[PDB]
């Protein structure tokens, strides 16, 4: 068995497609950090973590131009660099998803126990819990720029992570999961409780109207006479139920359509949160493939060197997504458009 050369493509392919990723992130996330700022004035812990989600994308930012030349030709900046831009991708990959979960909790938060909402969602604490997310970020990349080198192979440099001989399967095994669990498994969750909890409470504050009367079902008012009490949903209502002004059932009754403006905050978080998904997913999924090929897949000679090629592409693709988020803002929130 024998590795594939890569090297001739690589240093024609990513040095043009990472110098466009850089120029259109770079530009793109500088609008958002300064209209956030300059504009919408930093009022809520939004704010405080879109403003902190487009510093950990500059941040990754930053590292791609030297890799482009990495890429072309060969590592010429030395060992600071080396780890210090290593360092970079990795607390702006770590924090990057770690802001993405603190801005679902916040909608959480706010649509569920709304009495809790207002009481515990201050700018200070926003930028208090912010604090502590750039750090424990830098605790999660430590061990990563810690057995990062720069180093003189024959006559090339390189700038790679290299662990240590003796447990070199532990470090591999434990950095894969670390990766995985904080990048795919660990958000995956908070999407799942989050945003059912949040759709299970929207569903409740639909309005329904009769469509024979016009009878508008309110389910903040209920219907006390005929034993509905208030807050109830319309769904949650038994069938022998009737209109109070006509008397026909559940069944003559349709959704009235919501201006779903204040739900605008929940549609832009969730479309961060899913388009992540389409960047750093496949990933996650081919990092936990490639690592344990051994007992849990295919550990044959062309299977091995297919699955080290779909891990560089699809850390290329995860890569072009800190460029990706401006674009969101740019269509699904409507105060972006109006800045324009
Ligand atoms: C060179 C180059 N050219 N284009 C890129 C990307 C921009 C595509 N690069 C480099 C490749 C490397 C090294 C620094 C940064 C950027 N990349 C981090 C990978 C890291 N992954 C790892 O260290 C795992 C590797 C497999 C394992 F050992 F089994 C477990 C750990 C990572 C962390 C968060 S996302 C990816
Ligand atoms: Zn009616």
């Amino acid at each position: 068995c024998q590795k594939i050369n890569v090297k001739q493509i690589a240093a024609r392919l990513l040095p043009p497609l990472y110098s466009l990723v850089f120029i259109f992130g770079f530009v793109g996330n500088m609008l958002v950090i300064l209209i956030l700022i300059n504009y919408k004035r930093l009022k809520s812990m939004t704010d405080i973590y879109l403003l902190n989600l487009a510093i950990s994308d500059l941040f990754f930012l930053l590292t791609v131009p030297f890799w482009a030349h990495y890429a072309a030709a060969q590592w010429d900046f030395g060992n600071t660099m080396c780890q210090l831009l290593t360092g970079l991708y990795f607390i702006g990959f770590f924090s990057g998803i770690f802001f993405i979960i603190l801005l679902t909790i916040d909608r959480y938060l706010a649509v569920v126990h709304a009495v809790f909402a207002l009481k515990a969602r201050t700018v200070t604490f926003g930028v208090v819990t912010s604090v502590i997310t750039w750090v424990v970020a830098v605790f999660a990349s430590l061990p990563n720029i810690i057995f990062t080198r720069s180093q003189k192979e024959g006559l090339h440099y390189t700038c790679s992570s290299h662990f240590p001989y003796s447990q070199y399967q532990f470090w591999k095994n434990f950095q894969t999961l670390k990766i995985v669990i904080l990048g795919l498994v660990l958000p995956l969750l908070v999407m799942v409780i989050c945003y059912s909890g949040i759709l299970k409470t929207l569903l409740r504050m639909k309005k329904y109207t009769c469509t024979v009367c016009g009878y508008i079902y309110n389910p903040e008012d209920g219907d006390p006479d005929n034993g509905v009490n208030p807050g109830t949903d319309f769904k949650d209502i038994p069938d022998d139920w009737v209109c109070p002004l006509c008397g026909v059932g559940k069944d003559q009754f349709e959704e009235v359509e919501e201006e779903k403006k204040r739900h605008r905050d929940v549609r832009l978080i969730f479309t961060i949160m899913i388009v992540y998904f389409l960047f750093w997913a496949p990933y996650n999924i081919v990092l936990l493939l490639n690592t344990f090929q051994e007992f849990f897949g295919l550990n044959n000679c062309s299977s091995s060197n297919r699955l080290d090629q779909a891990m560089q592409v699809t850390e290329t693709l995860g890569m072009t997504h800190c460029c990706i988020n401006p674009i969101i803002y740019a269509f699904v929130g409507e105060e972006f458009r109006n800045y324009l």
